[PDB]
Protein backbone atom coordinates (compact mmCIF):
# COMPACT_ATOMS: atom_id res chain seq x y z
CA UNK A 1 0.00 0.00 0.00
CA UNK A 2 3.01 2.33 -0.24
CA UNK A 3 5.18 0.53 -2.77
CA UNK A 4 4.64 2.03 -6.21
CA UNK A 5 5.48 0.87 -9.74
CA UNK A 6 6.05 3.85 -12.06
CA UNK A 7 8.92 6.06 -13.20
CA UNK A 8 6.91 9.15 -14.17
CA UNK A 9 5.52 9.51 -10.66
CA UNK A 10 8.86 8.98 -8.92
CA UNK A 11 10.72 11.40 -11.18
CA UNK A 12 8.02 13.96 -10.50
CA UNK A 13 8.53 13.35 -6.79
CA UNK A 14 12.09 14.62 -7.26
CA UNK A 15 11.01 16.86 -10.12
CA UNK A 16 13.12 19.50 -8.37
CA UNK A 17 16.11 17.57 -9.71
CA UNK A 18 14.11 16.34 -12.71
CA UNK A 19 13.57 19.96 -13.76
CA UNK A 20 14.07 18.85 -17.36
CA UNK A 21 11.67 15.99 -18.02
CA UNK A 22 8.84 17.82 -16.31
CA UNK A 23 7.52 18.40 -19.82
CA UNK A 24 8.45 14.84 -20.73
CA UNK A 25 6.97 13.32 -17.57
CA UNK A 26 3.77 15.30 -18.13
CA UNK A 27 3.64 13.94 -21.67
CA UNK A 28 3.97 10.54 -20.03
CA UNK A 29 1.37 11.05 -17.28
CA UNK A 30 -1.63 10.14 -19.40
CA UNK A 31 -0.69 6.46 -19.09
CA UNK A 32 0.04 6.41 -15.36
CA UNK A 33 -2.29 3.90 -13.74
CA UNK A 34 -4.96 4.97 -11.28
CA UNK A 35 -3.70 2.63 -8.58
CA UNK A 36 -0.20 4.00 -9.07
CA UNK A 37 -1.68 7.47 -8.60
CA UNK A 38 -4.03 7.01 -5.66
CA UNK A 39 -1.38 6.01 -3.14
CA UNK A 40 0.16 9.48 -2.95
CA UNK A 41 -2.09 11.59 -5.17
CA UNK A 42 -2.23 14.44 -2.65
CA UNK A 43 1.55 14.45 -2.63
CA UNK A 44 1.46 14.82 -6.40
CA UNK A 45 -0.90 17.75 -5.87
CA UNK A 46 1.57 19.41 -3.53
CA UNK A 47 4.47 18.85 -5.94
CA UNK A 48 2.18 20.17 -8.66
CA UNK A 49 1.57 23.37 -6.72
CA UNK A 50 5.30 23.72 -6.17
CA UNK A 51 5.66 23.54 -9.94
CA UNK A 52 2.95 26.14 -10.44
CA UNK A 53 4.31 28.67 -7.96
CA UNK A 54 7.72 28.11 -9.52
CA UNK A 55 7.44 27.33 -13.22
CA UNK A 56 4.31 29.15 -14.33
CA UNK A 57 6.36 30.80 -17.10
CA UNK A 58 6.06 27.44 -18.83
CA UNK A 59 2.35 27.90 -19.41
CA UNK A 60 2.95 24.95 -21.69
CA UNK A 61 3.41 23.13 -18.39
CA UNK A 62 0.31 24.96 -17.22
CA UNK A 63 -1.60 23.16 -19.96
CA UNK A 64 0.18 19.86 -19.34
CA UNK A 65 -0.23 19.88 -15.55
CA UNK A 66 -3.77 21.09 -16.02
CA UNK A 67 -4.74 18.18 -18.23
CA UNK A 68 -2.82 15.85 -15.92
CA UNK A 69 -4.84 16.87 -12.88
CA UNK A 70 -8.01 16.74 -14.98
CA UNK A 71 -7.05 13.19 -15.88
CA UNK A 72 -6.46 12.52 -12.19
CA UNK A 73 -9.87 13.75 -11.12
CA UNK A 74 -11.69 12.10 -14.03
CA UNK A 75 -10.03 8.93 -12.80
CA UNK A 76 -11.28 9.73 -9.30
CA UNK A 77 -14.86 9.85 -10.54
CA UNK A 78 -15.03 6.07 -10.82
CA UNK A 79 -16.67 3.68 -8.37
CA UNK A 80 -13.17 2.30 -7.81
CA UNK A 81 -12.25 5.82 -6.78
CA UNK A 82 -15.31 7.34 -5.10
CA UNK A 83 -13.64 6.53 -1.83
CA UNK A 84 -10.68 8.93 -1.83
CA UNK A 85 -12.90 12.02 -1.84
CA UNK A 86 -12.73 12.36 1.97
CA UNK A 87 -8.95 12.52 1.61
CA UNK A 88 -9.40 14.88 -1.32
CA UNK A 89 -11.50 17.41 0.57
CA UNK A 90 -9.27 17.00 3.60
CA UNK A 91 -6.27 18.09 1.53
CA UNK A 92 -8.23 20.84 -0.22
CA UNK A 93 -9.44 22.27 3.07
CA UNK A 94 -6.46 21.50 5.33
CA UNK A 95 -3.26 21.24 3.28
CA UNK A 96 -4.05 22.90 -0.05
CA UNK A 97 -1.57 25.79 -0.25
CA UNK A 98 -2.08 27.32 -3.70
CA UNK A 99 -2.72 31.07 -3.80
CA UNK A 100 -2.79 32.44 -7.36
CA UNK A 101 -3.08 29.17 -9.26
CA UNK A 102 -6.84 29.66 -9.58
CA UNK A 103 -6.13 32.62 -11.85
CA UNK A 104 -4.01 30.40 -14.07
CA UNK A 105 -6.61 27.64 -13.99
CA UNK A 106 -9.53 29.84 -14.99
CA UNK A 107 -7.14 31.23 -17.59
CA UNK A 108 -6.46 27.78 -19.04
CA UNK A 109 -10.17 27.00 -19.03
CA UNK A 110 -10.80 30.21 -20.94
CA UNK A 111 -8.11 29.27 -23.44
CA UNK A 112 -9.61 25.83 -23.97
CA UNK A 113 -13.13 27.15 -24.40
CA UNK A 114 -11.76 29.83 -26.73
CA UNK A 115 -9.84 27.27 -28.80
CA UNK A 116 -12.78 24.85 -28.78
CA UNK A 117 -12.98 24.28 -32.55
CA UNK A 118 -9.60 22.53 -32.40
CA UNK A 119 -10.29 18.80 -32.32
CA UNK A 120 -7.11 18.19 -30.33
CA UNK A 121 -8.37 20.42 -27.52
CA UNK A 122 -11.89 18.96 -27.74
CA UNK A 123 -11.25 16.03 -25.42
CA UNK A 124 -9.41 18.18 -22.87
CA UNK A 125 -12.45 20.44 -22.97
CA UNK A 126 -14.92 17.60 -22.55
CA UNK A 127 -13.02 16.07 -19.64
CA UNK A 128 -12.93 19.47 -17.96
CA UNK A 129 -16.67 19.65 -18.56
CA UNK A 130 -16.94 16.37 -16.68
CA UNK A 131 -14.77 17.59 -13.77
CA UNK A 132 -16.10 21.17 -13.57
CA UNK A 133 -17.18 20.70 -9.97
CA UNK A 134 -13.76 19.77 -8.62
CA UNK A 135 -12.11 22.27 -10.96
CA UNK A 136 -14.15 25.07 -9.46
CA UNK A 137 -13.74 23.75 -5.94
CA UNK A 138 -9.98 23.97 -6.35
CA UNK A 139 -10.24 27.39 -7.97
CA UNK A 140 -12.36 28.48 -5.01
CA UNK A 141 -9.83 27.18 -2.55
CA UNK A 142 -6.92 28.82 -4.36
CA UNK A 143 -8.77 32.13 -4.68
CA UNK A 144 -9.91 32.25 -1.05
CA UNK A 145 -6.42 31.16 -0.06
CA UNK A 146 -5.05 34.14 -1.95
CA UNK A 147 -7.68 36.19 -0.14
CA UNK A 148 -6.74 35.24 3.42
CA UNK A 149 -3.03 35.17 2.55
CA UNK A 150 -3.42 38.74 1.28
CA UNK A 151 -6.23 39.84 3.60
CA UNK A 152 -8.42 40.78 0.64
CA UNK A 153 -8.37 40.98 -3.16
CA UNK A 154 -7.61 44.43 -4.54
CA UNK A 155 -8.70 42.91 -7.87
CA UNK A 156 -11.48 40.49 -6.98
CA UNK A 157 -13.53 42.47 -9.48
CA UNK A 158 -11.44 41.29 -12.43
CA UNK A 159 -11.82 37.81 -10.96
CA UNK A 160 -15.58 38.17 -11.18
CA UNK A 161 -14.81 39.32 -14.70
CA UNK A 162 -12.83 36.13 -15.35
CA UNK A 163 -16.05 34.40 -14.40
CA UNK A 164 -18.09 36.56 -16.75
CA UNK A 165 -15.86 36.32 -19.83
CA UNK A 166 -15.45 32.60 -19.28
CA UNK A 167 -19.22 32.45 -19.18
CA UNK A 168 -19.31 34.53 -22.36
CA UNK A 169 -17.08 32.08 -24.21
CA UNK A 170 -19.49 29.42 -23.01
CA UNK A 171 -22.38 31.48 -24.35
CA UNK A 172 -20.81 31.80 -27.77
CA UNK A 173 -20.13 28.06 -27.88
CA UNK A 174 -23.85 27.65 -27.36
CA UNK A 175 -24.19 30.20 -30.16
CA UNK A 176 -21.61 28.27 -32.21
CA UNK A 177 -23.08 25.63 -34.55
CA UNK A 178 -24.38 22.54 -32.77
CA UNK A 179 -22.65 19.96 -34.98
CA UNK A 180 -19.27 20.93 -33.53
CA UNK A 181 -19.83 19.57 -30.02
CA UNK A 182 -23.54 18.71 -29.49
CA UNK A 183 -22.37 16.09 -27.00
CA UNK A 184 -20.19 18.49 -25.03
CA UNK A 185 -22.93 21.12 -25.18
CA UNK A 186 -25.21 18.69 -23.39
CA UNK A 187 -22.34 17.86 -21.04
CA UNK A 188 -21.86 21.56 -20.35
CA UNK A 189 -25.48 22.25 -19.54
CA UNK A 190 -25.40 19.17 -17.30
CA UNK A 191 -22.27 19.97 -15.34
CA UNK A 192 -22.33 23.77 -15.05
CA UNK A 193 -25.04 23.95 -12.34
CA UNK A 194 -22.65 21.94 -10.20
CA UNK A 195 -20.47 25.00 -9.79
CA UNK A 196 -23.18 27.33 -8.56
CA UNK A 197 -23.44 26.20 -4.95
CA UNK A 198 -19.73 26.96 -4.76
CA UNK A 199 -20.13 30.24 -6.64
CA UNK A 200 -22.31 31.16 -3.66
CA UNK A 201 -19.17 31.79 -1.63
CA UNK A 202 -17.37 34.45 -3.66
CA UNK A 203 -19.91 36.05 -5.93
CA UNK A 204 -23.09 37.99 -6.39
CA UNK A 205 -25.90 35.41 -6.51
CA UNK A 206 -28.04 37.71 -8.65
CA UNK A 207 -25.19 38.05 -11.11
CA UNK A 208 -24.82 34.29 -11.28
CA UNK A 209 -28.56 34.07 -11.85
CA UNK A 210 -28.57 36.50 -14.74
CA UNK A 211 -25.43 34.86 -16.08
CA UNK A 212 -27.10 31.50 -16.41
CA UNK A 213 -30.12 33.39 -17.67
CA UNK A 214 -28.27 34.80 -20.65
CA UNK A 215 -26.80 31.33 -20.97
CA UNK A 216 -30.28 29.87 -21.32
CA UNK A 217 -31.39 32.34 -23.95
CA UNK A 218 -28.18 31.45 -25.79
CA UNK A 219 -29.65 28.00 -26.50
CA UNK A 220 -30.57 27.12 -30.06
CA UNK A 221 -34.20 27.05 -29.16
CA UNK A 222 -35.15 23.81 -30.91
CA UNK A 223 -32.43 21.57 -29.44
CA UNK A 224 -31.50 19.58 -26.34
CA UNK A 225 -34.95 20.04 -24.85
CA UNK A 226 -34.57 17.08 -22.51
CA UNK A 227 -31.01 18.20 -21.79
CA UNK A 228 -31.88 21.82 -21.14
CA UNK A 229 -34.76 20.73 -18.92
CA UNK A 230 -32.49 18.51 -16.85
CA UNK A 231 -29.98 21.34 -16.65
CA UNK A 232 -32.53 23.89 -15.46
CA UNK A 233 -33.68 21.22 -13.04
CA UNK A 234 -30.23 21.22 -11.49
CA UNK A 235 -30.43 25.01 -11.37
CA UNK A 236 -33.85 25.20 -9.75
CA UNK A 237 -32.65 22.55 -7.33
CA UNK A 238 -29.94 24.62 -5.66
CA UNK A 239 -29.45 28.26 -4.73
CA UNK A 240 -33.19 28.67 -5.09
CA UNK A 241 -33.08 27.99 -1.38
CA UNK A 242 -31.35 31.37 -1.45
CA UNK A 243 -34.66 32.35 -2.87
CA UNK A 244 -35.68 35.94 -3.21
CA UNK A 245 -32.83 37.38 -5.23
CA UNK A 246 -32.56 34.56 -7.77
CA UNK A 247 -36.13 33.32 -7.74
CA UNK A 248 -37.50 36.55 -9.15
CA UNK A 249 -35.12 36.59 -12.12
CA UNK A 250 -34.73 32.90 -12.91
CA UNK A 251 -38.47 32.31 -12.62
CA UNK A 252 -39.48 34.29 -15.73
CA UNK A 253 -36.87 32.37 -17.69
CA UNK A 254 -38.20 29.16 -16.21
CA UNK A 255 -41.69 30.01 -17.35
CA UNK A 256 -40.43 30.97 -20.78
CA UNK A 257 -38.84 27.61 -21.36
CA UNK A 258 -41.63 25.55 -19.82
CA UNK A 259 -44.23 27.47 -21.81
CA UNK A 260 -42.26 26.81 -24.95
CA UNK A 261 -42.61 23.26 -23.73
CA UNK A 262 -46.31 24.02 -23.26
CA UNK A 263 -47.73 24.32 -26.77
CA UNK A 264 -45.48 23.59 -29.73
CA UNK A 265 -47.14 20.23 -30.62
CA UNK A 266 -43.66 18.75 -30.65
CA UNK A 267 -43.93 19.01 -26.85
CA UNK A 268 -44.88 15.37 -26.25
CA UNK A 269 -41.57 13.76 -25.11
CA UNK A 270 -40.35 16.37 -22.59
CA UNK A 271 -43.42 15.65 -20.44
CA UNK A 272 -41.27 13.91 -17.86
CA UNK A 273 -38.77 16.75 -17.49
CA UNK A 274 -41.45 19.41 -17.52
CA UNK A 275 -43.04 17.46 -14.70
CA UNK A 276 -39.78 17.49 -12.76
CA UNK A 277 -39.54 21.24 -13.12
CA UNK A 278 -43.18 21.94 -12.27
CA UNK A 279 -42.79 19.72 -9.25
CA UNK A 280 -39.48 20.88 -7.83
CA UNK A 281 -40.22 24.56 -8.30
CA UNK A 282 -43.48 24.61 -6.40
CA UNK A 283 -42.42 22.12 -3.77
CA UNK A 284 -39.43 24.20 -2.77
CA UNK A 285 -41.90 27.05 -2.91
CA UNK A 286 -43.62 25.15 -0.15
CA UNK A 287 -40.26 24.56 1.50
CA UNK A 288 -40.98 26.87 4.39
CA UNK A 289 -37.97 28.92 5.46
CA UNK A 290 -36.63 29.48 1.96
CA UNK A 291 -38.61 32.72 2.06
CA UNK A 292 -41.72 34.62 1.00
CA UNK A 293 -43.32 33.52 -2.26
CA UNK A 294 -47.04 34.38 -2.33
CA UNK A 295 -46.38 36.86 -5.11
CA UNK A 296 -44.19 34.26 -6.77
CA UNK A 297 -46.76 31.47 -6.68
CA UNK A 298 -49.17 34.17 -7.84
CA UNK A 299 -47.11 34.68 -10.98
CA UNK A 300 -46.73 30.98 -11.67
CA UNK A 301 -50.47 30.65 -11.24
CA UNK A 302 -51.13 33.52 -13.61
CA UNK A 303 -49.19 32.25 -16.54
CA UNK A 304 -49.30 28.49 -16.02
CA UNK A 305 -52.81 27.43 -15.01
CA UNK A 306 -54.92 27.61 -18.17
CA UNK A 307 -51.71 26.26 -19.67
CA UNK A 308 -51.62 23.16 -17.51
CA UNK A 309 -55.35 22.48 -17.68
CA UNK A 310 -55.05 22.46 -21.46
CA UNK A 311 -51.93 20.34 -21.00
CA UNK A 312 -53.55 17.58 -18.99
CA UNK A 313 -56.59 17.60 -21.22
CA UNK A 314 -53.88 16.84 -23.77
CA UNK A 315 -51.78 14.81 -21.34
CA UNK A 316 -55.26 13.26 -20.98
CA UNK A 317 -54.25 9.71 -21.84
CA UNK A 318 -54.30 7.65 -18.68
CA UNK A 319 -51.44 5.30 -19.55
CA UNK A 320 -48.63 7.92 -19.35
CA UNK A 321 -47.35 9.84 -16.34
CA UNK A 322 -50.39 12.11 -16.49
CA UNK A 323 -50.82 11.47 -12.79
CA UNK A 324 -47.58 13.27 -12.07
CA UNK A 325 -48.91 16.38 -13.78
CA UNK A 326 -52.09 15.96 -11.77
CA UNK A 327 -49.93 16.02 -8.66
CA UNK A 328 -48.36 19.18 -10.01
CA UNK A 329 -51.53 21.18 -10.56
CA UNK A 330 -53.19 20.00 -7.40
CA UNK A 331 -50.18 20.86 -5.23
CA UNK A 332 -50.18 24.17 -7.06
CA UNK A 333 -53.65 25.27 -6.15
CA UNK A 334 -53.19 23.53 -2.82
CA UNK A 335 -50.41 25.90 -1.83
CA UNK A 336 -51.87 28.75 -3.84
CA UNK A 337 -54.33 30.81 -1.82
CA UNK A 338 -57.93 31.90 -2.36
CA UNK A 339 -56.68 35.48 -2.66
CA UNK A 340 -54.79 34.38 -5.74
CA UNK A 341 -57.85 32.86 -7.37
CA UNK A 342 -59.46 36.22 -6.74
CA UNK A 343 -56.38 38.01 -8.03
CA UNK A 344 -56.40 37.45 -11.76
CA UNK A 345 -57.59 33.89 -12.05
CA UNK A 346 -60.81 35.62 -11.09
CA UNK A 347 -59.76 38.59 -13.22
CA UNK A 348 -59.21 37.14 -16.71
CA UNK A 349 -60.03 39.01 -19.92
CA UNK A 350 -63.48 39.72 -21.40
CA UNK A 351 -66.07 37.88 -19.37
CA UNK A 352 -66.98 35.15 -21.85
CA UNK A 353 -63.34 34.11 -22.08
CA UNK A 354 -63.23 33.36 -18.38
CA UNK A 355 -66.64 31.70 -18.71
CA UNK A 356 -65.18 29.30 -21.27
CA UNK A 357 -62.16 28.73 -19.07
CA UNK A 358 -64.38 27.81 -16.12
CA UNK A 359 -66.53 25.43 -18.14
CA UNK A 360 -63.38 23.69 -19.33
CA UNK A 361 -62.11 23.42 -15.77
CA UNK A 362 -65.38 21.91 -14.60
CA UNK A 363 -65.59 19.32 -17.36
CA UNK A 364 -62.01 18.51 -16.47
CA UNK A 365 -62.92 18.00 -12.84
CA UNK A 366 -65.54 15.59 -14.12
CA UNK A 367 -62.83 13.82 -16.10
CA UNK A 368 -60.81 13.63 -12.90
CA UNK A 369 -63.27 12.41 -10.30
CA UNK A 370 -64.79 9.96 -12.72
CA UNK A 371 -61.92 7.72 -13.77
CA UNK A 372 -59.46 8.64 -11.11
CA UNK A 373 -55.92 8.09 -12.32
CA UNK A 374 -55.07 6.14 -9.20
CA UNK A 375 -55.13 2.49 -8.20
CA UNK A 376 -57.22 3.34 -5.13
CA UNK A 377 -54.27 2.36 -2.98
CA UNK A 378 -52.96 5.90 -2.79
CA UNK A 379 -56.06 7.00 -0.94
CA UNK A 380 -53.97 9.24 1.27
CA UNK A 381 -52.93 11.62 -1.46
CA UNK A 382 -56.27 10.80 -3.02
CA UNK A 383 -58.13 12.19 -0.05
CA UNK A 384 -55.81 15.17 -0.17
CA UNK A 385 -56.61 16.00 -3.74
CA UNK A 386 -60.22 15.57 -2.74
CA UNK A 387 -59.53 18.33 -0.25
CA UNK A 388 -58.02 20.62 -2.83
CA UNK A 389 -60.91 19.99 -5.18
CA UNK A 390 -63.23 20.82 -2.31
CA UNK A 391 -61.48 24.12 -1.71
CA UNK A 392 -61.01 25.17 -5.32
CA UNK A 393 -64.53 24.26 -6.37
CA UNK A 394 -65.77 26.23 -3.41
CA UNK A 395 -63.91 29.31 -4.59
CA UNK A 396 -65.42 28.78 -8.01
CA UNK A 397 -68.85 28.62 -6.41
CA UNK A 398 -68.18 32.04 -4.93
CA UNK A 399 -66.96 33.51 -8.22
CA UNK A 400 -70.02 32.20 -10.05
CA UNK A 401 -72.15 33.76 -7.33
CA UNK A 402 -70.46 37.15 -7.15
CA UNK A 403 -70.68 37.48 -10.93
CA UNK A 404 -73.57 35.29 -12.04
CA UNK A 405 -76.85 35.70 -10.24
CA UNK A 406 -79.54 37.97 -11.69
CA UNK A 407 -77.04 40.81 -11.53
CA UNK A 408 -76.16 38.83 -14.60
CA UNK A 409 -79.91 38.56 -15.19
CA UNK A 410 -79.06 35.82 -17.69
CA UNK A 411 -76.30 33.31 -18.57
CA UNK A 412 -77.43 30.76 -15.98
CA UNK A 413 -77.00 27.55 -17.97
CA UNK A 414 -73.51 26.48 -17.00
CA UNK A 415 -74.76 25.46 -13.56
CA UNK A 416 -76.07 22.22 -14.98
CA UNK A 417 -72.44 21.31 -15.61
CA UNK A 418 -71.67 22.75 -12.21
CA UNK A 419 -74.12 20.69 -10.20
CA UNK A 420 -73.17 17.60 -12.16
CA UNK A 421 -69.67 18.11 -10.83
CA UNK A 422 -70.99 19.01 -7.39
CA UNK A 423 -72.77 15.69 -7.07
CA UNK A 424 -70.38 13.46 -9.00
CA UNK A 425 -67.70 14.50 -6.55
CA UNK A 426 -70.14 13.88 -3.73
CA UNK A 427 -71.03 10.58 -5.27
CA UNK A 428 -68.32 8.45 -3.71
CA UNK A 429 -66.48 7.94 -0.41
CA UNK A 430 -69.47 6.62 1.50
CA UNK A 431 -70.14 4.79 4.76
CA UNK A 432 -69.11 1.30 3.68
CA UNK A 433 -65.90 2.76 2.30
CA UNK A 434 -64.76 3.90 5.71
CA UNK A 435 -66.22 0.60 6.94
CA UNK A 436 -63.04 -1.21 5.85
CA UNK A 437 -62.08 -0.74 9.49
CA UNK A 438 -63.20 1.20 12.49
CA UNK A 439 -59.69 2.56 12.24
CA UNK A 440 -60.67 3.33 8.67
CA UNK A 441 -63.75 5.27 9.76
CA UNK A 442 -62.02 7.19 12.50
CA UNK A 443 -58.84 7.86 10.55
CA UNK A 444 -60.88 9.43 7.80
CA UNK A 445 -63.04 11.35 10.27
CA UNK A 446 -60.24 12.75 12.41
CA UNK A 447 -57.89 13.62 9.56
CA UNK A 448 -60.51 14.88 7.15
CA UNK A 449 -63.93 15.29 8.72
CA UNK A 450 -66.86 14.31 6.54
CA UNK A 451 -66.32 16.29 3.35
CA UNK A 452 -69.74 15.17 2.17
CA UNK A 453 -71.35 17.30 4.88
CA UNK A 454 -70.10 20.63 3.63
CA UNK A 455 -70.26 19.53 0.00
CA UNK A 456 -73.96 19.10 0.53
CA UNK A 457 -74.27 22.32 2.49
CA UNK A 458 -72.62 24.24 -0.32
CA UNK A 459 -74.92 22.79 -2.93
CA UNK A 460 -77.73 23.52 -0.49
CA UNK A 461 -77.10 27.16 0.24
CA UNK A 462 -76.20 27.97 -3.35
CA UNK A 463 -79.46 26.31 -4.31
CA UNK A 464 -81.21 28.73 -1.98
CA UNK A 465 -79.25 31.62 -3.45
CA UNK A 466 -80.01 30.49 -7.01
CA UNK A 467 -82.86 32.97 -7.09
CA UNK A 468 -86.15 32.74 -8.96
CA UNK A 469 -84.29 31.33 -11.95
CA UNK A 470 -84.75 27.95 -10.28
CA UNK A 471 -87.80 27.56 -12.54
CA UNK A 472 -85.39 27.16 -15.43
CA UNK A 473 -83.80 24.26 -13.58
CA UNK A 474 -86.09 21.92 -11.69
CA UNK A 475 -87.17 18.97 -13.86
CA UNK A 476 -83.65 18.45 -15.16
CA UNK A 477 -81.74 18.88 -11.91
CA UNK A 478 -84.07 16.65 -9.89
CA UNK A 479 -81.90 13.69 -10.80
CA UNK A 480 -78.91 14.45 -8.61
CA UNK A 481 -80.70 15.74 -5.52
CA UNK A 482 -81.89 12.21 -4.89
CA UNK A 483 -78.32 10.94 -4.59
CA UNK A 484 -77.65 13.51 -1.89
CA UNK A 485 -81.04 12.92 -0.36
CA UNK A 486 -80.20 9.20 -0.43
CA UNK A 487 -76.94 9.89 1.37
CA UNK A 488 -76.40 7.25 4.07
CA UNK A 489 -75.53 9.84 6.74
CA UNK A 490 -78.28 11.39 8.89
CA UNK A 491 -77.67 15.11 9.17
CA UNK A 492 -77.22 16.50 5.67
CA UNK A 493 -80.07 14.28 4.58
CA UNK A 494 -82.20 16.22 7.06
CA UNK A 495 -80.83 19.47 5.68
CA UNK A 496 -81.21 18.13 2.13
CA UNK A 497 -84.75 16.82 1.80
CA UNK A 498 -86.22 20.33 2.29
CA UNK A 499 -84.85 21.19 -1.16
CA UNK A 500 -87.69 19.05 -2.47
CA UNK A 501 -90.23 21.27 -0.75
CA UNK A 502 -88.27 24.30 -1.94
CA UNK A 503 -88.62 23.72 -5.64
CA UNK A 504 -91.99 22.19 -4.83
CA UNK A 505 -93.12 25.63 -3.76
CA UNK A 506 -91.27 27.31 -6.62
CA UNK A 507 -93.12 25.15 -9.09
Amino acid sequence: TKLTQNVDLLGLLNWRSNSQNIKHNLKKLMEVDGGEIVKFLQDTLDALFNIMMEMSDSETYDFLVFDALVFIISLIGDIKFQHFNPVLETYIYKHFSATLAYVKLSKVLNFYVANADDSSKTELLFAALKALKYLFRFIIQSRVLYLRFYGQSKDGDEFNNSIRQLFLAFNMLMDRPLEEAVKIKGAALKYLPSIINDVKLVFDPVELSVLFCKFIQSIPDNQLVRQKLNCMTKIVESTLFRQSECREVLLPLLTDQLSGQLDDNSNKPDHEASSQLLSNILEVLDRKDVGATAVHIQLIMERLLRRINRTVIGMNRQSPHIGSFVACMIALLQQMDDSHYSHYISTFKTRQDIIDFLMETFIMFKDLIGKNVYAKDWMVMNMTQNRVFLRAINQFAEVLTRFFMDQASFELQLWNNYFHLAVAFLTHESLQLETFSQAKRNKIVKKYGDMRKEIGFRIRDMWYNLGPHKIKFIPSMVGPILEVTLTPEVELRKATIPIFFDMMQCE
